[PDB]
Parts: C-alpha cells; sequence; structure tokens
C-alpha cells in the first residue's frame, strides 16, 4: 500500500515595492540603412529583414516571475 | 491500494507596488533605410521584410506572471 | 584733350554641351527630428526653424554664367 | 594728350562637353536628430536651426563661369 | 603725350571633355545626433546649428572657370 501524503505548504511572498518607475527610453536603429544589391543569382529559398525589427522595451511595473510544478508520477 | 493525499496548499501573493510607472519612450527605426537591387535571379521561394516591423512596447502596470502545473499521472 | 577709344571686341562662345543630364536625387532630412524644450526663460527675441528648410536642387541644363563690367569713370 | 587706345580682343571658348551627366545622389541628413533642453535661462537675442537646413546640389551640366573687369579709370 | 596701345589678344580654349560622368554618391550625417542641455544660463546673444546643414554637391559636367582683370589706371 502506497501512501502518499503530498503536502507542499507554500506561504511565499515574491514582492517588489518601486517608489517611481520612470525616465526609460530606447532608440534602435538611429543610424541609416543602405543596401545595394547587384547581378545577384539564388537558386534556393531566400529570407530578407532589413530595418528595425523585433525590438522590445518591456517594463513590467512589477514583473514577478513564479513558475512551479509538481509533477507526482507513478508506476 | 493506492491513497494520493494529494494537497498542494498554496497562499502565495506574487505582488507588486508602483507609485508611477512613467514617462517611458520607445522610437525604433529613426534613420532613414534605402535599398536598391537589381538583375537578381531567384528560381525558388523569397521572403522580404523592410521597414520598422514587430516592434513592441509592453509595460504591464502590473506584468505578474504565475505558472502552475500538477500532473498527477498513474500507470 | 582726351581721346578714349575704348574698344573691347568679345567673340567668347561660353558654352556647354549634354546628351543626357539624368536620375539626379537628392533627400535631406530622411530621419526623424524630436525637440522637448522645458522651464525656459527668455528675456530678448527668439528664432527658431525647426525640420526640413532651404533645401536646394539647381540643376541648370546649361548653367553657364557670364559676367562682367566696363567701369569707365573719369574725373 | 591722352591716347587711350584700349582693344581687349576675346576669342576664348570656355567650353565643356559631357557625354552622359548621370546617377547623383545627395542624403544630408539620414539619422536621427534629438533634442533636449531644460531650466534654460537667456537674457540676450537667441536664434536656433534644428534639422536639414541649406543643403545644395548643384548640378550644372554646364557650369562653366566666365568673370570679366576693365577698369579704365583716369584722373 | 600717353599713347596706351592696350592689346590684349586671347584665345585661349580652356576646356574639358568626359565621357561619362557619373555614379556619384554624398551621404553627410547618416548617424544619429543626440543633446542634452539643462540648468544653463546665458546674458548674451546665441546661435545654434544642430543637424545636417549646409552640404553641397556641387558636380558641374563643366565647371571651367576663367577669371579676368584689365584694370589700366591713369593719375
Amino acid at each position: 500500500s502506497v501512501q502518499i501524503v503530498y503536502k507542499p505548504v507554500d506561504l511565499s511572498k515574491v514582492t517588489s515595492k518601486c517608489g517611481s518607475l520612470g525616465n526609460i527610453h530606447h532608440k534602435p536603429g538611429g543610424g541609416q540603412v543602405e543596401v545595394k544589391s547587384e547581378k545577384l543569382d539564388f537558386k534556393d529559398r531566400v529570407q530578407s529583414k532589413i530595418g528595425s525589427l523585433d525590438n522590445i522595451t518591456h517594463v513590467p511595473g512589477g514583473g514577478n516571475k513564479k513558475i512551479e510544478t509538481h509533477k507526482l508520477t507513478f508506476r
């Protein structure tokens, strides 16, 4: 007989206190981009990205991540 | 006989306190983009992106992520 | 007695020959201009210019200048 | 007696020959300009220029300048 | 008696021959300009220029300058 008394107790206060989150700036690709391209032969798939792309400014006033697993496996 | 007393108790206060979340700026692709392209031969699929793309400014006043699994598996 | 035989003879063929004047480009102020300004005190005159201004693209197919003076002064 | 036989003869062919004047480009101020300005006190005149200004692309197919003086002065 | 036989003869062919004047580029101020300015006190005149300014691309297919004086002065 298999008695699994699984008791994960948690009171874990994961926390932050900021007074003023402020004055944040982010200027990707200020300058000039130029691209010349000539007598190019391709014989397979192509991708191109040119410019400002995929730029992120994640500013979470909180941003408290809490990540948990309880895998109780039995064979 | 298999007694699974699974008791995940949680009181976990995942929290933030901000007074003023403020004055956030984000200026991707300020500059000029130019692209010349000439006598190009392709013999397969093509993608192109040109410009400002996929730019994000995620500013969650909270932004508290809490991510959980309880996989109780039995064979 | 003052005999002024002033004879400026001129046959001066000031000239140009262009076959094709072509494909001229001019892109001032491609990028972004930003200006913040705060708690400014002035106690005299002010001028401001902001942006693209006074930009010229003079493309004279000819453009042959010929500039001449004949000051015959007498006291 | 003052005989001034002034005879400036000129046949001076000031000239150009271009076959194809072509493919000229000019990109001033591609990038980004930013200006913050704060708690400034002035007690006299002010000028400001900000951006792309006074940019020239003079492309004279000819552009032959011929500049001349004939000052015959007499006291 | 003052005989001034002034005879400047000129046949001076000042010349150029270009086959193809071509593919000229000029990119001033590609990059980013930034200016912060704070608690500044002035007690006299001010000028400011910020950015791309006064940029020239003079491309004279000819561009033959011929500059001349004939000052015949008499006392």
